[PDB]
């Protein structure tokens, strides 16, 4: 089972199918394109968020933990964004490049197809024209023969008149014969050229088209798996961010914070004791 | 080291510090609030993307894999969104609720503080007024005494005049004595009330404030770790989505796809053979 054999007469449909093929890959490329844009956007948003709440006090573990949340988020955003501007974006580039050569490769392959038809159709025109010639030359010969037969049967015509008629019949006859050989020769060429068409040129060309399409299919799949491996790299960095966060929260210390508050305001003064009795007597 | 002892005279600063405390928690709540909004947004975007490229042909593995990419993305988006509208959103609710009681608990605790000062300051006014009385009554007695001493030394004054002066001196004297006892009694109450203030009321109240603040600190931390555990749940679902995708890509089959194309267009027709020779002779 090959398109060059089983689909020998499916030029127009294969042309349509292959275009369709390019269309969905084109559409697939848009999909990942928009997805990447959404990720890049998401990242800018997290980064901007972390900046928005950063300080425009710091001694307290409560705040330090907050600054770590922010910093950790900032790094995650940046880490995430880098993966997108570098790897995600590269896959798209290669895919766009690929689609460009596919289109050419496609235009090319069908051209060879279009050309091999143009050629075979030209040998036919030749063969048809050669056959019409043989045809008419034969109608000419038959006609001339009948005339001679007529003259030859006519008792009231001369041998001179008969002769001219015999000469005319035989010349027409020879021409028919020359025309038969030309047609016979051309029918032979056509039959060879036709066989070459169906059992060589169409097969060769349609196989290139088939191989072409199967690669197109495989490429799309490979790009899908590749892109997923890229997407699968956020897990290691997401994990790292969240771990960083947990640790920040776990370093909070309400007790030391209260100790800082004492060192921040302790005045060194002692509460007043009992008041003295002033005896004015 | 306790604020009720080391910071006995740090009312205004503790009031400021504790407000600050509520302010950063308020700010922390906004942070997670905005973050959640960004996640919910991200999810809607992925979901909308998957819908945008879904079919408005299906037999080919190339397309099936595409539909799986889309479906897998749709599910991830939904799975992700649910975690956000349910868990992420709940943490915020509890935190908002918490901040509301904190504010009350704070207003309350300082009221007890404000009230214990108002009271001690009232016992002082009393003690001061009682002391001024004793003071003036003594200036009265001294004055009366001197007059009597004068009269008593005056050779040209009568015993009647002297007597009235002795009576006046002794009555003033007794009053001074009554005033001394009232002042003495009140100075005692004040000294007790004052001691109660510095070594009971301020301590009790400031400890509640301290305990209050340390809980505020711990709560913020717990909410941070909790929120991270929620964020850490995307990894299991991200992993599942990407795995689903990889499998889709791996199920592509360019060979069967070419077989389908043959079953789609095979016409059952066979290429033409050699053309017959038409001998018109």
């Amino acid at each position: 089972m090959s398109w060059g054999t089983e689909l020998w007469d499916q030029f127009d449909n294969l042309e349509k199918h292959t275009q369709w093929g390019i269309d969905i890959l084109e559409k697939y490329i848009k999909f990942v394109k928009e997805r990447t844009e959404i990720e890049l956007s998401y990242a800018k948003q997290l980064r901007n968020l972390s900046k928005k709440y950063q300080p425009k006090e710091y001694k307290y573990t409560s705040c330090k933990a907050f600054i770590s949340n922010l910093n950790e988020m900032n790094d995650y955003a940046g880490q995430h964004e880098v993966i997108s501007e570098n790897m995600a974006s590269q896959i798209i580039v290669d895919l766009a490049r690929y689609v460009q050569e596919l289109k050419q490769e496609r235009k090319s392959n069908f051209h060879d197809g279009r050309k091999a038809q143009q050629h075979i159709e030209t040998c036919w025109k030749q063969l048809e024209s050669s056959k019409r010639r043989f045809e008419r030359d034969c109608k000419e010969a038959d006609r001339a023969q009948q005339y001679f037969e007529k003259m030859d049967a006519d008792i009231n015509v001369t041998k001179a008149d008969v002769e001219k008629a015999r000469q005319q019949a035989q010349i027409r006859h020879q021409m028919a014969e020359d025309s038969k050989a030309d047609y016979s020769s051309i029918l032979q060429k056509f039959n060879h050229e036709q066989h070459e068409y169906y059992h060589t040129h169409i097969p060769n060309i349609f196989q290139k088209i088939q191989e072409m399409e199967e690669r197109r299919i495989v490429r799309m799949g490979e790009s899908m798996k590749t892109y997923a491996e890229v997407d699968r790299q956020v897990i290691p960095i997401i994990g790292k961010c969240l771990d960083g966060i947990v640790k920040a929260a776990e370093s909070i210390d309400q007790k030391n914070d209260s100790q800082l508050v004492i060192e921040a305001y302790k005045s060194g003064f002692e509460p007043p004791g009992d008041i003295e009795f002033e005896d004015y007597t």
